[PDB]
């Protein structure tokens, strides 16, 4: 057991993220149930009995039929010992759970004690060094000590004598929120489908908000006499107690939740304020809503917005194009051909310009990603395989995928060669004179367009396309600009030797 | 008929898009009418009779005057055989239509069997290969089999004995939605006016949404006793049955549709909830609305937004300009002149920078588009026509249209020549000394500004404008930077020969 | 008068814009008053008398006290001749005005006949050519003929016998809207304060929209029996006729306008629908509103948004900066100094990067604008004034204004000279050794930093700052990069001669 | 005291900003309390007594129990001398405060007299020059004189005879608003947390707006007979005076504030208009709200939006990345590694590209900022410390921080050297053959990658990495591209001498 005294925690383990998730469950526990325990003291308990009165006029106890359709509100008369004698299982449950959550807080604090802080990229896991880092950071001990007084035990509804119980004291536990943030932040970055999680979270915000606010309605409604006017919960406003509904805990939470729902989303179909104090409230609360919920739902909207912003960008680009063609009265054949290009461009979803990977990432990560992705396709290329050098490691960074429509000339005889293409998919044939030539077909992995780039003129043609290469269907090519090939080629003269060695043999035929 | 056994379907035909459109009509059929058939069982049928009671106190049948202004809700008493004996035409109709839709589903599945998948840009239309692709893709047979059990026939209101009918089983047909998406996606990209279609679609979403939700109101309202409180449809809430209105199917759908309209757009002018279960509902539904419709209508807004975003961008640029001139106290003549420039720039709508075509498209498509568009205008140019080479094919990519105000010097004597202009429209005159010179007028298609770019100095003037060219009205010029002309000119020395051959003859006069 | 037969109109005159503005007033006339004349036939007229009945039970005429607090709606009993005998001034007014508006339409059509269309930048003002252009464009005669049948005269409430009058026929005049657009488009581009006008316009849209819709409420309310239920205007719904209010035209338009206001902005505090037909309406209308007004007010918001987007961009940039400095724990002195830089940068509003003028405008317009603006400041510069060449015309395009904080070294001894500064405002002193040197002060218009750029080394110092120049307050400098000065300097060797001629004389001292 | 006659004020002192803040408090004073004093004349006073009547039917005075549950509104009967005899403390208070605020206005005007205007970057503090600048600017004396007539004293409720008092005259003070703007503008630019202040301000706007509007409701409600219908405040609409609430000033302001809250945020749960005039009002006011508040709350939303737009941008970039990796089916190991890179990138918040500082700021400020920040880190570098020249001053502008994942090769043997790295944090070891070499570890401040950049080949290796450098954890490097190092190195040949002097000694080992 002595090993668990000098034990140090690494912040960067998956297990720890599981733990932070646990702290999170404890947190939500408190901020959901504590306040509600404070307001609806009917919950743990009750700590008193109903004393409803029926003529035929003695005060009686509570009968589930006499808590319906009441003339006046039921007087709350307190027990001799309020509590545990009548209700035992319940209170014991709540103590087990609170005790549990608090255990989570404690264990979390022990881990905070041994948190392997990070000195220059490495995790420092040490005996006295870590604890040193703890107490040198005064904030750790300050907030950390603040939420574990366990003052709630003394504020709980126990004792039986002279104390109602202030469960609201548990609110001090709410100051550990930083841990919870560090959880959610790290959960988005894990989730396969982020915007899913990211929307679920926000729905929870709304529900807790609405919750607390409901509790506020009910508390304020307790503070003012409950059943003394048409705005405070109770028989006086017929909205909450229609005649045939029976009074309960469930009802109160239900109606209060409904009330808060409306006021916070400004439908406002709620019985109107009757005391200056209430106007104070309802206005505060209505304004609070027109700002709070404005922003909130203007974020849910933005979230479901940026979700499929790819598609939005796309339809933008395209509509631009089509507009341009309608106004300038281009042919029908050409316009059709274009829109077919876009269609196939988007039904393959290879349309991703990858400028994401380019810009945001470190250069090295671009190399390994593109490596894996195009790995098999390049694996069947003469040029990259032949050179011992990982020159490929250079060129991968700068290859751009271009899609060509079917039956269309990639190349024409007697044209300037600037690019050199490597086929990712589709098959294309070398032809001259609109057929009857040697239809030579290159499949994926093949290399062409290289004769012009390499400045060799055995037949004296020059930077001219020797043949004209045609596509048979929708073909995707890697495009490597002359400048890049050459700027990279000085570094590896062997590749020069091999590529030129092939080039002499291709120009030999001519 | 054996030819229709080995028949294979091409995904890329116009006819197929017509077909997918048909599948679409079947889909909408189901998701509109199925659920409603489930809820309003009054529709197919009814399967029972009304049994309203009037004193003077025997239970009677239904009279269209006694279904108005009722004291209590009508008891539904079931037929001996519920159904087809009394109503025949109707049920037969619904069976013909369901059977029809199902035929569409079946034919669609046979086409799915023979779907010519695309291997490397070409469509593979083959006997066993295609079917191989079907069953290798386990998802095809999984979802495809799932929606055609035809289980509805066994769940339909038939039999007469012991079965009410669960039309809701037909819901399994809803899982073919992917086909419908592939339709809409392909319809936007076809439509001449996209944003039209794109708005119509969204209006349909809203209506189906509102629809289902209405059905939900009515179902939930059936499940709770119908006419037992002030929130469930029926005589109890005077909103739906005002005294003089008669009860009907039409009414129910109408009121329920209205109700859903309000709750989903949070006007919420609707009789308030009376049972805890209903609060549960209405809150669920209100929140559901404040998110669902928030986003939806925040998209209709965005759609009508980006529609004419051209114009918005424009007014932005301009307001910037005008602001700049007011603050810096520029003259009145100059400011007027500018705003006239913008006016004519926007009344011709040739203001499109075409950077759409530039950026989004493949380079080759830019060439053919601009080819067709400027085709006639360039068709009357000496330089492009004279050279046998399709050098034009190079330059078309890099020509920028510049608009010049009337009476203003394009060129002045003794200035650096950097550009070379080709006139798209307007006419402009060569003049020296503010008139009395040889007013030489070039119309569209003409070429000038070329003497300075070509580094020839027979009179030793240099990269200097020989004359000063003036515009007579609003003239549009093609602008070709020196660097481009030259970088392109090395490739075709013949064009050099001809252009210089003209240049010597123009400088000969001087 | 024969001169007014062959008279041709120029589209590009200020007078014409005044005219289009007039056509606009006629347009608004029609789309505001026509529909209302159609609905509230009380307006022109009435064409009948009230026939209210009071017991003590004969039908009587209308008394302004008996049209209040009514038991039942007043029966409309028609005149023997309905109209002009009782009311004369009014109807004559409406005919004078309609006739007037129609005159505007006619004159507009004669101008359309003679509209000088624009052939290649110049306005073609000709006898038969213009008319040729009219009838060759079939649309001109089609829409143009369509709105002037004058069919209204035959549909007016006259005749006395057998005709009620269909003023709604005048709706055909609404098809000239294109002219009105061409007005507003041209008014924004004129207005000194655009966003003012641009907001006023939109407020008019809202009001006309709300208007028509009100008329719709009232029409539909006429079509259904007026005063037969709690949703149609009239004594039945106590919202419109509270007991003490008297019935009038004014009331109807007022209440209907209010009603439409609510339904179109979904407050919806309006008596609820009572007939299936009405639900049809109100839903149609509510949805119509949640889309129409969503967009509309989401545009008013966007308008008041982009208005002062300068300021928004600014606060963005700055908050970024301050954030950066807080996190990285920079000093206090430095941070203060920065924020003072921004303050003075924004209190002078010379902060405009002018990239508006740069990007959007033609290159020539940038030259003349900047010419005028900096005209006086440059007018007092040795270098620009001395050279006969308008070389300035080159450099003006590429000068960037840089603001420097007070007391801070623009230059330090022994540093690389890359830029050359010209002072726009402030005064700065040449000093060495933190004072006690020759404090030489350059005011605006002065030129310095030029010794290093010009590659002259008589003392062999090189591209080194000879002295160190210090600012006394907030000084604004023109900045001209070495590359620009030089690239421009090859073109004018005289400027070289003069600048170097000064340079030898400044380096002479050393 | 004569020194305070020729005393001139500097606009650019902290004290002055304190003063403007004071003027601000006076301003808010007026625009909050003046209008309310005008409307609720109950406030200062009252100037009359209540005269409520109770049968058992003589008119009596006011009793706080008889101002509850009234049958009819209380008649206001005026005093013989209305005012100061009965209420003294109050009125004296208001006069002291108004007089105070006015003193602020006066002192502000004296400061305006002596405002040191800024001529060419320097503050001109002079005797007659400043006053000259005052009166030459006619606007100063125009608006400045306009708000200090002190006309309020003559409009105050005094005199006792024949005057009710028009406090509203004080409105003329509202025209000094420019000063207040110049305060707020300068407060944002000071505040550490801007968006805090920026939101608080907007909440004040809303409250003042709502305020005035409330006053408007109440004024209009006074103008119409108060307690004559169900829309004007008073016993007639049971919303404001429910039976048990007593009538007061407090109530009026409360209810009116509530009313305005609803109408301006279109909840609109308010008793409906009863006179044509009121419809006029409420519609005006409702429309006014649907525009005013639309924009306002669409700004609070935008404010809380751009607040943490860093984080939004980040999640955008990342989600892009993860999407890309899911679709293209990259490995699990690589994907994990990436997301860990992002995690550590964002948990250090050193992720700021600093392009803010780059773009927005002057070049010199970038130098000093980065100087301070990286000061200690660079303070321990051989290269920068050794060279006497402040060459560092050059390179600081162009160093980019790159983060590398742990255990990953920064360098590999036999690769092109393009960059040269300086370690900001982390430690990394030089190793060959996957261990067993000389593990040489560089800590922060160290310099490497320099051998390849400097074109020296004593062993003939060339621009090749001699060793392969590996990281042990998450290491941050300064990256200096070859082009930059060299372009900067020509300027200081000494640095060349030293760096090469080290290079020979490192290549000596090999
Ligand atoms: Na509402
Ligand atoms: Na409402
Ligand atoms: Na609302």
């Amino acid at each position: 057991r002595k090993y668990l005294a000098n034990y140090t925690q690494d912040p960067s383990t998956d297990n720890f993220y599981y733990w932070t998730c646990v702290v999170t469950v404890a947190y939500i526990y408190n901020l959901l149930f504590v306040i509600a325990r404070q307001v609806f003291n009917d919950l743990i308990g009750p700590s008193s009995q109903s004393l409803c009165r029926f003529y035929n006029t003695t005060q009686v106890e509570c009968t589930y039929n006499m808590l319906t359709n009441m003339k006046e509100m039921p007087t709350y008369s307190q027990y001799p010992d309020l509590g545990w004698s009548k209700y035992w299982h319940f209170r014991m449950l709540w103590v087990f759970f609170d005790l549990l959550m608090d255990c989570v807080y404690l264990i979390d604090t022990f881990l905070n004690y041994r948190m392997g802080y990070m000195d220059q990229g490495l995790v420092v896991r040490e005996a006295e060094k870590v604890t040193k880092a703890y107490w040198q950071s005064k904030q750790y001990r300050i907030d950390g000590i603040s939420l574990i007084p366990l003052d709630y035990i003394l504020g709980w509804p126990i004792p039986y004598i002279n104390w109602r119980g202030l469960p609201i004291l548990r609110l001090n536990r709410l100051i550990r929120y930083k841990r919870v943030r560090n959880c959610l932040e790290r959960t988005e970055t894990r989730s396969s489908m982020p915007n899913a999680f990211r929307v679920v979270v926000v729905v929870w915000y709304i529900v807790i908000i609405i919750h607390w606010n409901a509790c506020l309605y009910f508390w304020i409604s307790e503070w003012i006499g409950l059943g003394t006017d048409a705005w405070v919960y109770g028989h006086l406003n017929k909205q909450s107690l229609p005649d045939d509904i029976t009074d309960t805990l469930l009802r109160r939470y239900v109606y209060s939740f409904y009330w808060s729902t409306l006021i916070l989303t400004t439908i406002g179909e709620v019985p109107s304020p009757v005391r200056n104090i209430e106007y104070a409230f309802v206005t505060l609360d209505l304004m609070c809503g027109v700002l709070i919920f404005a922003t909130i739902v203007g974020n849910v909207g933005s979230m479901i917005s940026n979700m499929s912003a790819a598609r939005t960008e796309f339809q933008n680009k395209m509509d631009g194009i089509k507009q341009y063609m309608e106004l300038r009265k281009v042919s029908k054949q050409l316009e059709i051909r274009v829109i077919k290009w876009f269609d196939y461009l988007w039904t393959n979803k290879q349309s991703l310009s990858d400028q994401q990977v380019l810009k945001v990432l470190p250069d090295k990560l671009q190399a390994e990603i593109a490596m894996q992705v195009h790995f098999e396709t390049l694996r069947k290329v003469r040029i990259f395989q032949d050179c011992e050098a990982g020159l490929l490691a250079e060129l991968v960074l700068k290859l751009q995928l271009q899609v060509f429509s079917p039956g269309d000339f990639i190349c024409k005889k007697g044209d300037i060669g600037r690019e050199m293409y490597i086929v990712k998919r589709g098959r294309l044939q070398v032809v001259d004179d609109d057929g009857k030539k040697v239809f030579v077909t290159l499949q994926e992995g093949s290399v062409f367009g290289e004769l012009s780039i390499l400045n060799i003129a055995g037949s004296k043609n020059g930077n001219r396309r020797t043949a004209n290469v045609r596509s048979v269907g929708y073909t995707d090519l890697f495009v490597l600009s002359k400048t890049d090939l050459w700027n990279a080629l000085r570094e590896y003269p062997d590749a020069r030797k091999l590529l030129l060695a092939k080039g002499r043999e291709i120009l030999k035929k001519d």
